[PDB]
């Protein structure tokens, strides 16, 4: 007798998947939405290489502390990229004021310009600009000093009140930086300025503030008792900052005009810089990925993959993959799949007396890839990009700051990572039932066409009560059997 | 030759909705549950008018900037208004000390007592009271100075120590502001306050500060080298403040006794306002929905829909509209659907020597079900309620930017979960109408068993005949099958 | 005569819902959410919290007299406040950061209290005898903060004072002073001689200064006088240097802080018990292992998930109906058998001479029990949460913290119904999609041997005993022989 079975695809695929309902089920094809692999290195950022600060930290670079003139000439730049435990950074010991703050207004800057705000030679006749050197900032073997800034002292034995104006005329922000110090004793007040009571004030449209020498003892910081306090403020276009000072002034040597910009960011990594380009950077690496997850660093720079926890994330697109259920047709009352059959999902096996083959129906089988593709695209299209992560820096009074900050990202790290997980659990869970599901409607659609002209053998097969031939096949396989005609 | 047929409806509609499987899959009906219209304008909530503060901004508002006169008998409101077009704060150039806090503070207030906490004429027997006016301050073409502070200046070449305490008797906070006054050279502050080196002292019980005149060369601000700082302090109910000084005091002349209120804020919007009233407001206009979701603006008063990014959020409630699948039935072995079925979701079609009918029962169990969710997803999308304004000043970029990563983060989540649950319940639901037009052909064939032909289309073509009398046994499920065995 | 295909039923009044119907009563169900607590204050993994009774955080670092009980206070699991503690910085003043510092506290699990500076010993230039008051009585006499000296002149001289601490402690060295302010220059004179005094305070990485601030102001529990309070962490090995010409109330004991995880300050009103807990919150402890619960969202240990939730309840079994998406439950077969007992799908047979079948209800069970462990493994449990506190002038930052609660809050409570609405749905599915594919094996494999009356029955043609109706259940019927 000749005879029609009705089954589905299979291959010698060993992927697993996990649904609700079941672990590790091996599918004939599935699509992995994680990306754990990066090239660990730094690259460009769309052709535009990092700022790389090495052995400085932002304080050493801005302040130009001596062992930074490597960074001196820096322009522009795609990221910020500071080092673990940079030992270059404000070399005479004190406080940096709203130093993370500083940071925060860098991580938007895409470039500046360093120029001489207050030319050295002209800008201070009435005080000593040469001897401000010290071995806090060693350099070369010698006491230095900052690059930017200015250490002025009295000339003879007067330090008169100084007034100095900047008018902003880059058309842009700009940076100023100074400092104001701290002797260890009047005797050491005098020595330097002369002034018993000395003050500095520092005052623009939008910033205003007076500083005091408040001189006691102190321990020693690397040898230092003194101490040298740093401040900084944006001068905006067209406005004008006036300095005014009778002692203890470290004066702005250098400033910054900041041009601002989007997508940049500040890192720390330990990474090397290598000849490469990226569309994403994290500190660990660069990634070069479509897939909509990725499980190497919450720190990202550029378009990224969006962070999870997770360690696996796959997406079945096939079938079980059972090679010799909700609806019953898959590892049902069709026991197994055909390796024999690999041009479909669905399809159909023959046995007349010319012969036997495999052929997949190409309608059930289209529909289902189409159906399924869309599953997938319509996934990862709802997993939107991560874009640049903006770092996060608090001083040692902005604990509480600092922990709010960690339970916002902890947050929605936990839920993202749980909604990525959980969505494709379920989903592969129905696609499983979908692919059984057209399995169940080929194979009725096919008893439906024959009626009582075959009898259900039980597998998912029709044995025929008259002969069917290639012609008689193709006939069922097209869905144009002629009934009557048997 | 007479045939019963089981069917589902089709209409004229034109609703498409997705799936993850599908996309602008045509159906027959559907609800949207994204609000996209609004009124464009400004309204009254429950009844009550915001406060507009025009061309002032909240500092002129409370400090009495003269250019804000028409401010000054505000009592209640629902909401306060800042337009884009703010020109009147604080006329004397200066720092506003915690302003952002103070704006903060303002946003839970629903009506303040503007009172006389200071009355000029008395509480200033050893100050001038009338010097006190500047041109960076004018009205009407004249110098003048805020209507809520008091300039005092020295009389006679002379300033005492000045003391003066308020006792809080109001049963409520008293907000106090105040000012520090900031000359530009030694000649000025003496001057104004014949002391060369004064101090201000504010104190209560739980408020200490003290402020000395800071003098340097400054640039011009509005023509004015000087400044004038700007403090504020809550005084609890019971509580006294104590002012002492030797110059360079802006003293309190009004302050103002704070209600606290629910659901108040601060918004920053160039609508205007109408003779309208609202439960949901935003700055681009006001709600009129029961909507769960809107796209309009992230900034709500009142009882509003939940923003979201979204631009289409629409629920299939009836079935894929094919007019002239997981089980196989509804684009199926039943091709098509049925316009002249205008009655019901699932029926049957007849054709005897003798029409449309639907199913009741079948119909309105999917009815119910339907209802039941989409009823039950909007609940789990609880209101909006009013959102809090947050400002941050110029050394605050580190908390801006944490506060705009909390609104990102949670608005990309509901818009995720807005969009992805209307996605999966849009397949369950076209699912489901599948499996009920199966299950209502398979009751059909189990009551016809051999005494009718399967056609396979969801049609039986009866052996025996059939009339009108017994195709409605056939729909009422009352077919009595031995009675018709012997009338082959 | 007959084989039948049916579905268990029991007395079971458990009920859930899905998106498409409530109250549903089904025979088996599992709670997931914790509401039950003892609500007594219990240990942590065997350690005692500190009970700061009616002192607060001030009270107790300052060494308020009326916190003697707190002194010998070494290690501890977690805080605990009281509502409305009366005993703080019982001189009338602002502590610094203090909001920051009780931040610091949180991750301590222990200190060790000791005299930074030995009183008799440490200021031979001036008196340390006569500084108490009636702000801070104690036993009907005036007193002072044990933690803290008041010095004052020695007859008309109060020279300046420098003194230093080098931390040897290995540990950071918590030390607290305080700053005087009296309420005039006469009073300024009686208590330190000198008209224009200042206090420096200066380690490492710390850096002030401060002057007294003599003014006129309200009384405060009758005291005009001001004492603000201020302090710092010391690293090891760092030195502290404080010099004075006046107005310095000196660290007398510091703590040396031992850090640990896991910990936190709670305000609470429970009682104290002999029970140990790995998790605890303010209204009592939990003994659970369910993913949820609604008792509170401050918890310490390894706690269930917060949520508002009032009802979590997963179905396991099957609708129960005693005398669909796929037509057999509450379908064809019209109701569940109260007479099967050994598994949820099975057959009642009627020979001349109830089976559960034991492969689909097993795999039933499988299923049903990874579905409901996947659930809960996806639910990480909520360690200690950290408290949040914000002083009046930080308002904006007290409503952002409040939006992230409230905001993930929300979400999960959202995930966590919703997940169990449809999971619901999908389980009364899968149990009648088992009963239908039951019953479809069943019907294939006797073909027309038997009638199909249309309960889930099939009437045999012939005699089939226990030893053919083991056939049919075990799925080797022989239908040749018929
Ligand atoms: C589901 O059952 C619960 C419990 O029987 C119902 O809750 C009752 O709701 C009414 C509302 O008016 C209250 O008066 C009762 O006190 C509630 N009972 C309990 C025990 O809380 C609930 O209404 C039912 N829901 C539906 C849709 O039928
Ligand atoms: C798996 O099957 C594919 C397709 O038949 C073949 O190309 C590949 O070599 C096979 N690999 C193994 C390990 O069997
Ligand atoms: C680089 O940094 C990572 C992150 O802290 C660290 O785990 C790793 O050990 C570092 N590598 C080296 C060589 O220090
Ligand atoms: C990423 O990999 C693909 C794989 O072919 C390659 O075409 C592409 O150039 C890679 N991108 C980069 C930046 O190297
Ligand atoms: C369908 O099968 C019949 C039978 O062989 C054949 O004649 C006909 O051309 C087929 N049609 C298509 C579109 O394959
Ligand atoms: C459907 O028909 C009704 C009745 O004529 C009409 O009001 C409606 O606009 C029609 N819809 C479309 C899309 O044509
Ligand atoms: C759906 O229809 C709209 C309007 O006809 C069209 O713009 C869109 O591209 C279609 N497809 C999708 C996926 O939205
Ligand atoms: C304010 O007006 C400008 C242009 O006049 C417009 O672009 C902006 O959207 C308006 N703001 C609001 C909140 O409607
Ligand atoms: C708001 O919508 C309702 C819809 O029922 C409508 O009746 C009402 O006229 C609309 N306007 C107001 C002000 O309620
Ligand atoms: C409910 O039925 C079970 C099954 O035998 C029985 O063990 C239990 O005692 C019954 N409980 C009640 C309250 O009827
Ligand atoms: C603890 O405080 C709550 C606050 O509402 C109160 O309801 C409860 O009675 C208090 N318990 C005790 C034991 O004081
Ligand atoms: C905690 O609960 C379990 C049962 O849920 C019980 O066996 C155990 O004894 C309980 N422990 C305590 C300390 O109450």
């Amino acid at each position: 007798s000749d005879t029609i079975c009705i089954g589905y695809h299979a291959n010698n695929s060993t992927d697993t998947v996990d649904t609700l309902l079941e672990k590790n089920v091996t599918v004939t094809h599935s699509v992995n939405l994680l990306e754990d692999s990066h090239n660990g290195k730094l690259c460009k950022l769309k052709g535009i290489a990092p700022l790389q600060l090495g052995k400085c930290n932002i304080a050493g670079w801005l302040l130009g502390n001596p062992e930074c003139d490597s960074l001196l000439p820096a322009r522009s730049w795609s990221y910020i990229v500071e080092t673990p435990n940079s030992e270059n950074g404000a070399c005479y010991p004190g406080d940096f004021i709203d130093y993370e703050e500083l940071k925060e207004q860098l991580s938007s800057v895409s470039s500046l310009e360093r120029f001489e705000i207050f030319p050295k030679e002209s800008s201070w006749p009435n005080h000593n600009t040469l001897k401000g050197v010290t071995a806090s900032c060693s350099h070369g073997g010698k006491s230095s000093f900052y690059r930017n800034l200015l250490w002025l002292t009295k000339t003879g034995d007067s330090y008169p009140k100084l007034t100095n104006s900047y008018v902003n005329n880059k058309g842009k922000e700009v940076l100023v930086l100074w400092g104001v110090h701290h002797p260890s004793s009047s005797n050491e007040q005098q020595s330097l300025y002369h002034n018993v009571n000395a003050y500095v004030s520092v005052v623009s449209s939008n910033y205003n503030r007076r500083f005091t020498p408040e001189i006691a003892a102190r321990p020693k910081v690397r040898d230092q008792p003194g101490r040298m306090n740093y401040y900084w403020t944006l001068l905006e276009p067209g406005d004008t900052i006036i300095f005014e000072a009778t002692g203890n002034l470290i004066a702005p040597w250098y400033a910054f005009a900041l041009s601002r910009g989007f997508g940049s960011s500040i890192i720390i990594s330990n990474a090397s810089m290598h000849e490469c380009n990226t569309k994403c950077q994290t500190p660990q690496g660069a990634i070069n990925s479509s897939l909509p997850f990725q499980n190497i660093h919450p720190v990202t720079i550029g378009e990224c993959p969006k962070y999870v926890r997770s360690t696996k994330l796959r997406m079945v697109t096939g079938l079980r993959n059972i090679p010799s259920g909700l609806f019953g047709a898959i590892a049902g009352f069709i026991e197994g799949g055909w390796t024999g059959m690999i041009d479909g999902w669905y399809g159909y096996h023959h046995q007349n007396e010319q012969g036997s083959g495999y052929a997949a129906d190409q309608k059930s089988t289209q529909n289902a890839i189409n159906g399924i593709t869309n599953k997938v695209n319509s996934v990862i299209e709802k997993m939107n990009t991560q874009f640049t992560t903006v770092g996060k820096e608090f001083n040692n009074l902005e604990k509480r700051m600092e922990n709010l900050n960690k339970k916002v990202d902890d947050g929605f790290l936990d839920i993202w990572t749980y909604n990525a997980e959980l969505l494709v659990l379920l989903e592969n869970e129905r696609t499983l039932d979908f692919h059984d599901s057209n399995v169940k409607n080929l194979y009725e659609k096919v008893k439906s066409q024959l009626k009582n002209n075959a009898k259900e053998i039980g597998n998912g097969c029709f044995e025929f009560y008259h002969k069917c031939d290639n012609e008689c096949m193709e006939s069922v396989r097209n869905g144009t059997y002629d009934y009557p005609k048997y």
